[PDB]
């Protein structure tokens, strides 16, 4: 049955993805006892960070380019299985240059895990319901983030640190075996069906740099608001050092929901509405979160006084997560769906790496002006900017949109 | 007359090159009056150095690959002039920011020089000509490098700063008329003649990713030297700090006098021997010069102790310098010459990340485990990960040559 297979196949990816996290982020998660045990400085730390950062964003754009010209049920086991021998090799070493050198594999491993699950659902699942999966394997991500702390703490302080990544390594092992037994490459594998511009061709088409634009716009907002946000609140609204945390549980919570918001609305307005060469139906939410960040981000910036109501804040920091967490998602969506049946992960690759370099354009020159400056004349910059953009996209609206 | 149009192109050329690395280097030598004028702390400069280094980085790369669409006098007339502006508009700014970001254009501009002069000298010149010249540009930039100094400093100490940087811009804007008018394309633009493969199946060859390795771990290797040599001498060999400074001038030295004499030893090579489709005549110098490098490398690890004289440290240092930059420039001269007539840029701009990812590697990694270990177990990694890749090399010396 369509159901029953799609629900397994479903299972089997959400399990997966949980525990491509959950190992991505236990070395943060079993800091503390390692540090207690064989003291580290600051340095190595970062040093390791990094060197997993870097290897996980040219994995990631390889494995982008390369998912169209393998098999994604064996490109996702295989990537389970590394990560989780390169966890069990960590577990048994007790130097600086073998963990950095150990963090950089489990990045390569790590950056495999997404593309056969986004060439998995939209070879499987109708356009009408292509924006809710794809926010819920989102959220699954978030949750296996959010539950990994408190487990992870729980357990350290019962045995030990090197038992847990021993265990985390065996339990992907044994899911990697799971999911090469469950997951399904395409219907046709089992008796049903749901259903050549090169690449030269692909890169020929401005549909394409809009959304690389676009995405680079919004992600280096996102990042410039989530990692200032609470020094601006701090040095130079006058608040206390509760109501920045505050104010990014807010935010997050609200990058949640607004997240599944509108992969939901966009399907169902794309159902809704028919289909052409020229526009795209889920332009409008687009735009009106586009907006609605803009305007966020000016009202935090004039109306937030020293005597201002924590509420407020609250409220300000939701909808900014909202109207910001959505784009990201819609962008994501988009460059994949609006692509030719093949070359759909050489359609995200690109946008991934305009993400990057967006991330580094927020990091720098942002701080950079907000010390010489101030913070208010940063902010105000990057107001600008992403009212430009908006405006810009806005005009830009009906198209060629079908790349090819 | 052949003689009077390659030797126009050549000084037109030259002076070219030459300008490009004054004005790419101009901030460095005027930095201390305006650190006088305006008051800067260590930050800043280094973000503006960094700015100006990775937008050389992603220009090189993109102007490498889009060298074979456009015309090569055009885009070395419009570099020159886009760097030229730049300095003009760099002298009349007094603010960090604005600093920062008018040496990132910079960088960008700056990319945009070397490919045209190597497509120009590809096909004006023989095959059996073509490593002598390509080492004299390299010249070129050196004695652009090494003149800069004491003639800015010379004109600095008499009027301003501000005057130096605007003059070296009306002067690039100049001769960036002057060589506009006097570089020539080809041969048949004037009446002579000194004479498909897709990059798909470019891409689809071994060589290019053989030279991209050798190149990786050549420049990796050279980078970890020059900048730990007087750190290692210092703190572990027990000498002073002036045998350090000789010691880098003997390899800077010794360096470009082993680019020359290597470039034009593989000439005469490749002109006295045949020519087939598999192998090199340029292999054997290649591999002469590594095994230099790596014995080289060997001798300064093992017999220098707290007593030697310091004659020994000046060969080992010459001897080093000379093996490690003869290979540089085989490397590049290879890279275009073993190309189909097209794609020369898309053939060398590769190899260029490699030598920037393989610098990375010979950066943090190198002195983590120095900092932990010891300077003598990193110097032992680096030679023995040379000589691995000198095998490897010479075992893959008869290999399918030309790409295409
Ligand atoms: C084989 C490939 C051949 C070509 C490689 C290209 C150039 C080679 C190196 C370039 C490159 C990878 C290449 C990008 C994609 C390549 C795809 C293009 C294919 C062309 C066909 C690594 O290179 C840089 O990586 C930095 C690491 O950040 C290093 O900083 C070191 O750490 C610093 C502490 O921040 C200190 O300053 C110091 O400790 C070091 O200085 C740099 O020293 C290093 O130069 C730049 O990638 C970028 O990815 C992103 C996400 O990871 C990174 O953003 C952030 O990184 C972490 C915070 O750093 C966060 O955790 C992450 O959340 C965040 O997002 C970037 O930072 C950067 O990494
Ligand atoms: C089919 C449906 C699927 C089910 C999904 C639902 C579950 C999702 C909730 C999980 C959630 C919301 C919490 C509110 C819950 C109420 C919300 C109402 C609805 C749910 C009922 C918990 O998020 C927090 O949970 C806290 C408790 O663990 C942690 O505190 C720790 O406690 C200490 C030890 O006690 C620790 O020592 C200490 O380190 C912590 O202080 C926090 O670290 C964590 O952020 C969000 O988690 C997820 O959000 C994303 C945001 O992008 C975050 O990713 C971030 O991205 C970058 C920024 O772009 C950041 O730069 C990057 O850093 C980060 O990676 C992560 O946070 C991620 O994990
Ligand atoms: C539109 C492009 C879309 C994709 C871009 C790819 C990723 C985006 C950014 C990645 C990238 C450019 C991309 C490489 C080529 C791309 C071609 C691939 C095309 C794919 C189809 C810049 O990104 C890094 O650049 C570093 C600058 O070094 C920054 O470090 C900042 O500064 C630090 C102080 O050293 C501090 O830690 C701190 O102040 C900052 O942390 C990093 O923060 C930054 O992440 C990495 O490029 C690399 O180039 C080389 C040579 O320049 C650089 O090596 C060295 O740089 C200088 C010493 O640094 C030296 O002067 C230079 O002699 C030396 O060689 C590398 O360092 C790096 O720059
Ligand atoms: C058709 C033929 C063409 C004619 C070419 C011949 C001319 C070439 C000679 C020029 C030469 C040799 C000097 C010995 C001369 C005898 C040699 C015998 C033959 C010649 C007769 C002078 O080189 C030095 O000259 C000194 C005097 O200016 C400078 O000292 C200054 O003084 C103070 C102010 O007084 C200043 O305040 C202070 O900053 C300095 O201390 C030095 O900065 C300079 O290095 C070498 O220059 C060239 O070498 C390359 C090496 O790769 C170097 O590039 C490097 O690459 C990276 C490393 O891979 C490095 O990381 C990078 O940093 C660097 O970019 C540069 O050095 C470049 O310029």
């Amino acid at each position: 049955g369509y159901g029953y297979y799609r629900t397994v196949i479903f299972s089997a990816m959400f399990g997966g993805y949980s525990l491509y996290y959950f190992n991505r982020k236990t070395f943060s998660f079993v800091m503390p006892s390692l540090v207690e045990e064989i003291p580290l400085d600051k340095d190595d730390l970062g040093f390791i960070t990094s060197s997993q950062s870097a290897a996980y964003a040219i994995s990631k754009f390889v494995s982008g380019v390369l998912s169209d010209q393998m098999s994604a049920r064996w490109l996702f086991s295989s990537g389970l299985l590394l990560v989780g021998l390169v966890n069990i090799f960590f577990a048994w070493s007790s130097t600086v240059p073998v963990f950095a050198a150990l963090w950089f594999l489990n990045g390569l491993a790590q950056g495999l895990g997404w593309p056969p699950c986004g060439k998995v659902l939209r070879k499987w699942f109708e356009p009408s319901q292509f924006g809710t999966w794809w926010a819920i394997l989102s959220t699954s991500m978030n949750l296996a983030g959010g539950l990994g702390p408190i487990l992870a703490t729980i357990l350290a302080q019962s045995y030990s640190w090197r038992s847990t990544l021993a265990l985390s390594g065996a339990l992907c092992v044994v899911v990697s075996f799971l999911c090469l037994l469950l997951i399904h490459n395409e219907p046709a594998d089992v008796g049903l069906r749901n259903l050549e511009s090169t690449l030269q061709e692909l890169l020929l088409s401005p549909y394409l740099w809009v959304l690389s634009t676009g995405y680079l716009v919004v992600f280096g907002v996102k990042t410039c608001c989530t990692d200032w946000g609470q020094f601006f609140l701090i040095q130079e609204k006058g608040q206390s050092a509760l109501v920045g945390s505050s104010y990014m549980s807010a935010l997050e919570v609200g990058g949640l929901v607004g997240s599944i918001a509108a992969g939901y609305l966009s399907d169902r307005a794309m159902a809704k509405a028919g289909l052409s060469n020229y526009g795209n139906p889920r332009h409008g939410l687009l735009l009106f979160m586009m907006a609605g960040m803009t305007v966020s981000m000016y009202l935090f910036r004039v109306t937030v006084t020293s005597d201002s109501p924590k509420l407020w804040i609250l409220v300000l920091g939701a909808v900014f997560g909202f109207s910001s967490y959505g784009p990201i998602a819609l962008f994501g969506v988009i460059a994949n769906e609006s692509a030719p049946p093949n070359l759909c992960g050489t359609s995200h690759a690109i946008v991934g790496l305009m993400a990057n370099v967006g991330g580094f354009l927020a990091g720098l020159p942002f701080s950079t002006i907000a010390k010489h400056y101030s913070w208010s004349t940063a902010f105000w910059v990057a107001e600008v900017i992403c009212a430009a953009s908006t405006a810009a996209f806005f005009l830009l609206r009906n198209i060629r949109t079908k790349m090819g």
